[PDB]
């Protein structure tokens, strides 16, 4: 037995409703450009997306986007979401201009907008998201450990039910932004376009001189002269070798990771959630660039 979570349409939104919603997010970003030494919010903004998705359970159709529970105590205050809160004060301002967008569906609209505005692919998005109560929140616990192999990584993502190409290219959003030692434990940047979306993850897995060393925090991550580090979790992405093949496949086609990032992207940010036959179709949203503004 897993719950049901039917998505329900914003009552009397289309399209263009989200677009404006959108358009604010993405304003947004370009406006607070100094957060993160520069970075600005869209990595940020991307992890929040998907942290809110990732407590899915496929097994009982617990955690998910669904209910929007990051908005809670006990899921804001995960160890695992730490740095988080900066995604979610970023949100404020839209949500208060935009009320009747659901948490959700903000929360995951985030992610979309995020990853569009630093030139990733377009990313499909439906709407339909609705709130539910605090006792829904998942506990936590859910999230990966950033310490392990392959192994782990490969079995932690069966239960979001992603395959070896899904848990690749989805990690190829490490791209984006940094590990901050006060949150996570770990710090340093993947690669040098911290905030534009590329397949540099990949190439950066496979072109670097990586050292096993240990940071101030006493954890292991892989460093590298450039100055780019990466995760045990990363790492083991190249160390198996069924993992090592999509990595060098992406890191020679980016047109191929961009396709198969959206998909995986957009399937995580679906997950558990119900769509009814007659729901519109998925959303493509206009970046700021496409649209003149
Ligand atoms: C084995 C799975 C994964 C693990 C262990 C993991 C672990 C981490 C850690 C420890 C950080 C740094 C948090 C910081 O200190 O602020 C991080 C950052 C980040 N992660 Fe992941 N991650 C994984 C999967 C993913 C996926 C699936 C995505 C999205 C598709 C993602 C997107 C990001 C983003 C964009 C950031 C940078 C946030 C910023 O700069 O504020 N991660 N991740």
């Amino acid at each position: 037995t897993p719950l049901v979570h039917v998505a329900s349409v914003e009552k009397g939104r289309s399209y263009e409703d989200f677009q404006k919603v959108y358009n604010a997010i993405a304003l947004k970003l370009r406006e607070d450009d100094e957060y993160d030494n520069y970075i600005g919010y869209g990595p940020v903004l991307v992890r929040l997306a998907w942290h809110t998705s990732g407590t899915w359970d496929k097994h009982d159709n617990t955690g998910g986007s669904y209910g929007g529970t990051y908005r809670f105590k006990k899921e804001f205050n995960d160890p695992s979401n730490a740095g988080l809160q900066n995604g979610f004060k970023f949100l404020e301002p839209i949500h208060k201009e935009f009320p009747w967008i659901s948490s959700g569906d903000l929360f995951s609209l985030g992610g979309v907008t995020a990853v569009q505005e630093m030139q990733g692919p377009k990313i499909p998005w439906r709407c339909g998201r609705v709130d539910t109560p605090e006792d829904t929140t998942p506990d936590n616990g859910r999230l990966p450990d950033a310490d392990k192999d392959a192994d782990y990584v490969r079995t932690f993502f069966q239960r979001l039910n992603m395959n070896d190409r899904e848990v690749v290219a989805l990690m190829g959003a490490h791209a984006l932004g940094k590990t901050h030692l006060k949150n996570s434990g770990y710090e340093g940047p993947w690669g040098a376009a911290n905030n534009v979306f590329t397949n540099e993850f990949y190439l950066n897995l496979l072109n670097e001189d990586w050292k096993l060393e240990k940071n101030d925090a006493n954890n292991e991550q892989w460093d590298s002269k450039s100055g780019y580090m990466m995760l045990p979790t990363d790492y083991s992405l190249i160390q198996d070798p069924k993992y090592l093949s999509i990595v060098k496949e992406y890191a020679n086609d980016q047109d191929k990771f961009f396709k198969d990032f959206s998909k995986a992207f957009e399937k995580l940010l679906e997950n558990g959630i119900t769509f009814p036959k007659d729901a519109p179709s998925p959303f493509i949203f206009k970046t700021l660039e496409e649209q003149g503004l």
